[PDB]
Formats: structure tokens, sequence, C-alpha cells
């Protein structure tokens, strides 16, 4: 396991943070369908995680440049409806992602019909 680099303020795991884009409004927020269509209309996005029933949505991008370009262009958004765009960074970005990863583990429970027997599962074993 070759040493990445000596002591020079480094990081930890290189988990593609899909660039987290924090979007906050004051009401105009039409919804995930509209918010997704919006941001996606300015620049193709990967996935948009909008807090269903909330005014705070966080869209994930596949590239960092895409997020910067969208946030810069979002200034125009106000032309129709006041909207806020902020790119998560540092512990803030990692923190939000931490929540995502945890959600992925919990997702273990998938709908549909699977297995046979009583309602009991243990990591499949």
């Amino acid at each position: 396991m070759h040493h990445h680099h000596h002591h020079s303020n480094a990081t930890g795991p290189q988990f593609v943070s899909g660039v987290i884009v924090k979007i906050i409004s004051t009401e105009p927020l039409p919804g995930r369908k509209q918010v997704r269509d919006t941001l996606a209309a300015i620049s193709e996005v990967l996935y948009v995680d909008l807090l269903e029933g909330d005014t705070e949505c966080h869209a994930r991008f596949k590239t960092p440049e895409d997020a910067q370009a969208v946030i810069n262009a979002y200034t125009e958004i106000n032309k129709k409806h006041c909207w806020k765009l902020e790119i998560l960074s540092g512990d803030h970005e990692q923190r939000y992602w931490q929540k995502i990863l945890v959600d992925r583990q919990a997702k273990l429970n998938q709908p549909r019909e699977k297995k046979r027997g009583t309602e009991k599962l243990i990591t499949k074993a």
C-alpha cells in the first residue's frame, strides 16, 4: 500500500461526492419535478435529491464544473423566482454524503416479492 503523500494536509476516502448542490428557496419551489427540470435545463445533472414536502433540495452532479456553472447561471433564476444555490464543500459536503451512504445501507430492504417464508432476514444467510 504505497503511501499517497507525506504530511501535507490531505483527505481520507475518495468517495465521488457527486458534487452536492444545495438548493433553497422561499416558496416558488415548485417541486422535485420542476426543480429537477430547472437545474437540469441549465446543465444536465445526474440525480436530484429534493426533501419531499420540504423547501430544501440537494441535487448531485457527476462533475464539479457542472455545479459551478449551474450555480453561476442560477443568478438569473431570480429573474423569475428568488432561488438560492450553494455547493457543499469540506466536512459539509462529506457530512451530507455520509447521510446518503447510510441511506444506501438501509435501502437493503427492497419492495416486490423476494425469498420465501416468514418476515425475517439476516444479511441473506
